[PDB]
This record gives C-alpha cells, structure tokens and sequence, in this order.
C-alpha cells in the first residue's frame, strides 16, 4: 500500500465510526462472519497510540472487543498486538479510508449509518492499486445491527 | 439490469468459459463455496437454447453440473428451471458479461485462464449501476482447479 494520508491529525479520528465497505487479497479473509479480517469498527479512541472499539463474530457470538494499535515514526502508519494499520485518507467528518496488513485488507469508515457514494468512489479509486479478490458493503440496517446481521 | 449486447449471435458463445469475477446484491448470494449463486461456469453449448456446464460445491464435493437457459422473444435473454440470464456484453474472442436475476448475480467470463484487466474494468463500469454488496475475483491458480479451489 504506497497511499497515506498526509498531516493525518488522529486526535480529530476519535469517536463513532462505521464499517461501509471492506476489501481483502484474499477471499477467506472476508467470506464467513467468523473470517480473520471481517471486524467491524465501532469508535476510535486516540490516546499519542491509537484504541479500537469493534465488533467480531467468534464461535456463535457477535463479541465487542477493545484493542490498541501503537503510533509508529509515521503519523498515519500504526501496529498491533505484527500487523500494520495504515490510514489512506480521511475528511474527519465523514469518511476514513485505512488498511491493515501482515494477507492485506482495507475499510472505507462512515460517521453515520447510510451509504456514502462520494466515500465509496474514492475506496474503489484507493483499491484500484491493491490485489484485492473480496469486496463487501452494508446497507444501514445492517450498520445499525451488531456484528451487520 | 438496463445492459444487454445488442445483436448476441449465442452460436459464437460456444466453448469454454472462465469464472474470472463474480457479484452478487446480497452477501450470502456469495460469502460461502456453497452459496446459493457460487456457481462456475465450465462450457456453453448453444443448441437456439443455452446448455450450460458448470461447478457448484454441494455438502462436502465440487459437482459437475449440466442445465438448460431456454430462448425467448430477446435474443439476449434466456430463462432457467423463475431465473432470467441477461448476457449483458461480449467481444465473443476473450469476455463475456451475464448477469442472473429472480436476488441478482453478474459474473465477468474469460476464454483463459488469466487476469483481464479490459474484462475486468468493463465489469466494475456494468455493476455500477448495481445494487451490488459482494464481490469476488480468482487468480489463474484457481481457475485451473475444481471449484476454484
Ligand atoms: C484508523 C484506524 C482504523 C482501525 C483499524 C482496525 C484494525 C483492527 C483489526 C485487527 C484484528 C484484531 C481482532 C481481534 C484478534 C482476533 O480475533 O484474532
Ligand atoms: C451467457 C450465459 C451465462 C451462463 C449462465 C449461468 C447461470 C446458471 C446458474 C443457475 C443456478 C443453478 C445451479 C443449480 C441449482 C442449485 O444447485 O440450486
């Protein structure tokens, strides 16, 4: 991925996100609800490191879960507890575009439950570059819904 | 769908075809091997109906699969024992473009087994128009293996 948001202020990231679309390299990262990369962003929480709330399906259970990634050299580059966050882009007010990778999977994040066409041209644009064989979008029933049942 | 190849000669479809990418307006149309529109296209045999040869993963096995698309008053459109196939685009020689409707599935057809770039952009601009919420793509591995396993 060799796209980052510049001047990227994470303090202004904090707050309540929705997962919109999810794109991954590979199909069985994303294709089951129980998949490894298929989580669900509820609220980011900066500390300057950087706290995830989601949601994720594991063994018959939507379970929310509360994680940090560690601020790196790079502003907009973090890791986990490994794996690498990268943040393409974002608006602060409507819309984030961030990856992760070790297997490499990218999510375009809404403020609100409906469906953004602006954010989700400029995902397909940042996808356009990346091996991604799976794509995913919820409806706003399903963002409203734990775990986009 | 509003895209259908105006003036199909279904004789020249004939042969082998290549499941290279696949969409589909609901997740579970697609997310499992044993999803309901998870089917492979292996061989079209016009006869003017449409005998289709395809791949489809049933409880635990890649099954071979052999069904009839009957004719009617459109030549691009053809009916299935309730499901209308809309073939929307072809240049015959390299891609095909069909979609699948009662719940709606398109999928992109390659001759070969490689990664079309051309297929695939003309693919993404016919699902723009979609309600699409699922998308897939297989490398040249999998299509050389049952189910593209
Ligand atoms: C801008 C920051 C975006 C937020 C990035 C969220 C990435 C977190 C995903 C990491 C997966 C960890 C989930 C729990 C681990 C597991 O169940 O195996
Ligand atoms: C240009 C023609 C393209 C070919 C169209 C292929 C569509 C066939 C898919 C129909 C699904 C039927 C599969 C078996 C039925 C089942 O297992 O439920």
């Amino acid at each position: 991925v060799t796209q980052t948001m510049k001047g990227l202020d994470i303090q202004k990231v904090a707050g309540t996100w929705y997962s919109l679309a999810m794109a991954a390299s590979d199909i069985s990262l994303l294709d089951a609800q129980s998949a490894p990369y298929r989580v669900y962003v509820e609220e980011l929480k900066p500390t300057g490191d950087l706290e995830i709330l989601l949601q994720k399906w594991e063994n018959g259970e939507c379970a929310q879960k509360k994680i940090i990634a560690e601020k790196t050299k790079i502003p907009a580059v973090f890791k986990i507890d490994e794996n690498k966050v990268l943040v393409l882009d974002t608006d602060y007010k409507k819309y984030l575009l961030f990856c992760m990778e070790n297997s490499l999977a990218c999510q375009c994040l809404v403020r609100t439950p409906e469906v953004d066409d602006e954010a989700l041209e400029k995902f397909d644009k940042a996808l356009k570059a990346l091996p991604m064989h799976i794509r995913l979008s919820f409806n706003p029933t399903q963002l409203e819904e734990q775990c986009h049942i």
